[PDB]
């Protein structure tokens, strides 16, 4: 009598599938029975919102707050104001935000809210009154140790602003409710940065364990696909360790520089990108520049590497499974060997079936080492629990110091996958551990132990 | 994007074709909009229950509570502990609960709570334990302002009281937060009865209205079908009134009296039905007795609406179906002018059809009276009302003062069904008004005036 | 290492024999755990009061307050301020308390606090800061829903006002969250009567059955026992109702009418004792005033009950020990056939024991029925709990429909106390069904089931 | 009236007379109103607690939870699960923690919990049930401000967890309740090591300031006794800063490796003698092992300090009043003068009076200075600080942070007890200050001039 979840049960019967095919089970039967606890979330809350459009017109949608796990800590997760988003969507997202969150190594838990409200064509009025009346119907389920919502698709900074006044006028206190506010009052520094930052040192910390040390970044084609803040970011921290970007196109085309394995893009370059990418223009209106035209050579429509005979390191940021078969094994004949998907799903399956063939048949630079996308970005849910922190101390970090600790949370997430990599998915000497198979076995663990120290199963 | 619920599904399209099939659109163009705002529940909460069996092993399940609407009072759900609940039961229930209470006229809202929890085969240990962990998880949702629980299938003076004494513990308030506690800590009288007498008389009231007190409800061919306790209290009340009981059935053979004409019931032999009916035992063993067996005419494995020959006043207190459209024209040959439908779902949607064709193809005398399921068992509700009437008041009242306000709440409910079937439904010279869109569009009309009030549409 | 209780230790003690004795663990062996679970308070509250005296120095006190059962409501129970109370002392008076409001009928459990202040030798402004101190240490705890604290020794209006105002004060709420506030500001009526009144249905009750419908009070010599409000309203009451009173006696001798055997005393006598009680001139003084002596025959240094004569209604209303064993025996030798104390909570044990022997005597309808203090007294938290209910109604009664209420709480002490002892002590010949051992058996298996319905013992 | 509670009045009759005697009396006399009010607490709380074990078989006990002090922060202190527990216990208890919590100078105050529930010959599902049932009865008082409970005897890892995960079931807010939560979920570093770390610290400040850094640790005999965590990490940090461990025992005979003066504890035999006490085995049953036979001598029953040979420091975490005055003779004559008591209660009182009697008869180099239980057990206490400021700080510091801040604890707490004790103690040249007279009085300043700024009395 359970009713269909398409998304949702497709992620748990691979979570299973990964759990029975590994040795975890057999040395832990008992955790068997953990899994069927984790599946059920700890509470579901669906409530109507009721607004007034421009024209004084009654509208009724309908807000979701999942809130699917909190052994590990207060759940923690955005608001997606999607046309699409159900209950099926928004538990899918909860569950696998739960052990991303475990695989950080902070405190927070799983969850996720949103609702089925359409931003796109609404003017600044209709998003303030939205939000006022979202939290209106919202605030009596959330708090600083409770929930702690974030921005997502369809929340950016203007949303989260309506909704904190909106919480500040109900419950009279100004806490550290909502992850995403303003720097003046009461932000976070490196924020937009955040998975950037991150999946390059994540990217950083797995080359220097593989290869022992020797080249980290220097003179490496690392290849920062997709157009993105995330993008933008990630080459430029690139470029500061010292590699070059040689495809930075969006999901439309393929604005590859010049040279794929001489040229660089600049910092000019990526400023340039990121204000002709931010509204509606795309890389064919750069092309059209002269700028961007000869110093990147324009070949539309088939995505941005697929051409490109020269790659290094792979970012699948451009478009949703981009990464097929061809360039699959196009990346380890053109020397790209190590992979991180800074965005989510950003691959299709033969990249990590290629990944764990050559991993499993090679050794040292031939294997191809892949990071998955729980473990792999792991930057906006770090630079939140920073916010929360900040927010809890009532001080304002600098930069560098939100950076160090962005540093020493990816270097443990790494850590703690790598371990459990070893340990369970034995590689037999050799063999790079499977990314994939430890942090999906590492969070799952981890969630599991502390709901059996708490007594949530036994 | 919104996911199939068929059994709410079903009942909103009932509720949509009726409100356009009548003259209350065209007044109230407005009220249109009203439909869209009542069709979403104002908070839907599921959460997780964790319980331990009689062996000491973990077990998991899913608490929802639906809180549809609350427009007129708090809400005032009951729980349904069976395993086939689902989100689409509840809201179904919930959506017939809030026109119910409407029409009842006691300031309650609309709501339904339960779990997939089957109590059948479970030892008491195991149902405390359950309840302790569902109350655990629902008595920050619940209140004696807020929500009003009481018990349905599945739930009954055990599992209300296990959830009393942990809402108890846990909120250290002795309040009156569920309906259905036991008479010494706070209960009520006359609960039991309740659904019986409630239908006993608004069919009372209807026939002293259609026959302007030629005929009463005494002195007739009173079927009561089934034999539930319902059965049992609407039997006694028209055997004290002075009416006959003449075919008291069950999901299996039916204990039809002989001289189904002349001869009927005694208290004695209703006392004889509650005993076997309580402990599973087929009335076949009622009539076993050789005196028993002369003076009652058995049809096994059968319900009177088959081979119904002779009754005057139909009252089938049973549940979905049973009365079939061959029946139904079957009770229309045999004279049943006057149906009560003493629980819902008692006659077939073919039933309800032939009934309001032969009641309008006849000139009220011979016209067939459907009295609908949302208005003939209304005292179930009107009692747990009075239950919370007294809990607020601390003064629990006597067997009598009940008896008068349950009357009370009848006749306003008949009195609104007819009314507003004057007003929208305007039966013509001679013919009886349609109770079931009478009392319908009392309770949308009701609802939807109190939303509008209360700025909930505009 | 459990510490040592000796007044709890004994009513415990006293509790378990009965219940041994009596027939109701051979039917009922799981009763049993039930009494070891209703001897563990559900909560112990001690809290320490610092005030300021008229000095202006500091003083330190602590307060207590004592919540044994809630099964069957709340926590209704009195304040005692005295230099005796301790943990042990308000332990025994919270556990008796539980059965006493078990038989009055309405909903309040057992509870009991206060604290070692002596009001004695205090100016209204060292009160007034002691109370202030003492509900803002306490509001914490009580509320209209959760504990009603009321009078007692120590407490008379005067705190009860300062308590009041202190928790409007903190709690920002006019709420009944004491019982005994005055009458403009949401009191009762027949609250100073209570008890007085109470005792005198109960016994008339008593009279009903002993005789079957046969001589009432009028022509019964009452014997009041000191002019503190309990025998003065008792006395009016039976006055008014034909019945003579023949004693009074504060701490010192005794206020016999001269011909005790005809005359007693009248209305306007009882106001003039009371006046004297107020200034403390005790009868006595009375005495020394020369109409008094000359209608009255004095008894100085001496109890009534040493010098009875003839009496046939006897009431220690004094305080406990009023009554002695050959104080008892002279009672007997008097005639006295229905000693009920509606005061003198506890009793030398050799008069019950007298009693007890005299009512399994088998005297006929010439027998003593000695009504037990806990079902005789009742008329105090009786109309404590109708002023509860007066404040929940946000309505104030008139001083007959507290009167008829009042009746009809006596009425059904006695109905339970009388179909107790027939079911479980039932007497061989049906001459005087153990009126102590019928309440006790009341009260535990009332108690106990309304436990093992709310899961509170399995 | 007021009950007898032995250790509470032996410890208040101590506390008393040890104020008395100095003369901070003379300079405050208005300090004597100060220790009326510090004796009462400010809260008791008792609750019943009823859980069903593993047979059904429903069980009831008693929790207490004990808060005294809250004028320097929230309340904090432990819970004891044992079967001698009742208030006098506790309450002494939370009394000795109001002034350690003092001395350690975080903002934590005293106080006490627990039950008589005994863990040991229990199930894991009992343990589960019965930690449940405690924080049900338990949440509606403690909060991340108002009490923070942490482990003691009877309550560890298990527990907490327990205990930690039915509060957030109730009160659905992840925060810093508990203290001794798991590293995973909220937990801490140097927890384990907190003890046996701070006494090290302490002992070594002591050293320093008494030789004026003539002598270290280094090359420093160090007697290690009571096989336990605290032994084990102290013996660790003090072979890290160079001590010589010599001695060492446990419920059994003493350890003592070969050579007393010279042979010092391998980290190796640390952990073998840890796997000895975690199996409950002792070094009696390890004797017969090629490890005990060539590098330990094992010393049946004879205390290890008769048999020291070469040592001039010690611990005394073996038994209750290890050291006696004759061995305290013993100790002086082969050179032991910088005891101090790393987790014992009191030794021997004729070893303190020996020592103090030391103290003034020669100077520092001859005077044998002890160093009061109190003052040396802080480590615990700091590091459950240290973890309540990193639950609040929403971060996780590493070890050598927490380190740090133990290390200026211990010297915080040093220097205030070497304060207090020189400015009122004030003994003459080459006189040690008396430690434990300066920790007590130091302790009572402080407290008493917190409560006085706050108004607690004048």
């Amino acid at each position: 009598n359970l009713p269909v979840e398409p998304e949702f049960e497709q992620a748990y019967k691979e979570l299973a599938s990964t759990l029975e095919n590994s040795t975890l089970f057999q040395k832990n039967p008992e955790y068997r029975k953990a899994l069927a606890v984790v599946s059920v979330p700890e509470r579901v809350i669906q409530f109507r919102v009721v607004w007034e459009n421009d024209k004084g017109e009654v509208q009724v949608n309908r807000g979701f707050r999942v809130q699917f796990n909190s052994a590990l800590g207060p759940y923690k997760g955005g608001l997606r104001f999607h046309p699409s988003v159900n209950l099926s969507i928004l538990k899918f997202l909860g569950f696998e935000q739960i052990f991303k969150n475990a695989l950080t190594g902070l405190n927070m838990g799983g969850g996720k809210g949103g609702s089925d409200f359409d931003p796109k064509g609404k003017s600044d009025s209709e998003i303030r009154r939205f939000c006022v009346a979202f939290m209106t119907e919202l605030c009596r389920h959330i708090g600083a140790d409770t929930d702690v919502p974030a921005g997502d698709i369809g929340v950016t900074g203007r949303e989260i602003g309506y909704l904190f006044g909106q919480y500040r006028k109900l419950r009279n206190s100004w806490e550290g409710v909502l992850t995403g506010k303003g720097g003046s009052w009461g932000g976070s520094l490196i924020r937009p940065e955040a998975t950037g930052y991150g999946v390059v040192y994540y990217v950083e910390h797995m080359i220097a364990h593989a290869t022992n040390g020797a080249e980290s970044f220097a003179g490496k084609r690392v290849a920062i696909s997709g157009s993105g803040n995330v993008a933008q970011y990630a080459a430029l921290k690139v470029i500061e360790l010292g590699g070059r970007v040689v495809s930075l196109s969006d999901s439309q085309g393929s604005l590859i520089v010049k040279d794929t394995a001489k040229d660089s893009f600049t910092p000019a370059e990526i400023d340039a990108i990121a204000a002709l990418k931010v509204d509606r223009k795309q890389i064919a209106e750069l092309v059209t520049d002269a700028a961007f035209a000869d110093k990147f050579t324009y070949l539309p429509g088939q995505r941005p590497w697929v051409h490109v005979g020269a790659v290094d390191v792979a970012l699948p940021s451009a478009t949703q499974n981009e990464v097929s078969g061809e360039e699959a094994q196009a990346l380890i004949a053109a020397g790209c060997k190590f992979i991180a998907e800074g965005s989510n799903m950003g691959c299709t399956q033969a990249a990590i079936d290629a990944f764990e063939a050559h991993r499993e048949a090679n050794k040292g630079a031939a294997a191809i080492w892949y990071a998955p996308g729980k473990a792999a970005n792991a930057g906006g849910v770090a630079v939140s629990g920073l916010e929360m922190a900040q927010n809890s101390a009532r001080l304002s970090w600098t930069a560098e110091e939100v950076d160090a600790r962005l540093k020493d949370i990816m270097k443990s997430c790494f850590q703690n996958g790598l371990d459990t990599a070893k340990e369970y998915a034995t590689p037999a000497d050799g063999i790079l551990p499977s990314l994939v198979t430890g942090s999906n076995i590492a969070g799952f663990t981890k969630v599991a132990a502390a709901m059996k120290d708490q007594g949530d199963w036994w």
